[PDB]
């Protein structure tokens, strides 16, 4: 799936100032506990691709960074 990655302690996203191709978000976005296989800065946000159903996106059911 696709969707924000999100920081399991805080429930926060990941922020990201340069938009668009983003090796900062691809690197967190594929890393082993991510799984995901693709991630570019989108609204100032990490958003990743092909994730697994296992990893969770925002936002976090019981963990509020809003």
């Amino acid at each position: 799936k696709e969707g924000y990655l999100v920081n399991k302690s805080t429930g926060c996203k990941y922020g990201c100032l340069k938009l668009g191709e983003n090796e900062g978000c691809d690197k967190e976005c594929k890393a082993k506990n991510q799984g995901g296989s693709y991630g570019y800065c989108y609204a100032f946000a990490c958003w990743c691709e092909g994730l697994p159903e296992s990893t969770p996106t925002y936002p976090l059911p019981n963990k509020s960074c809003s």
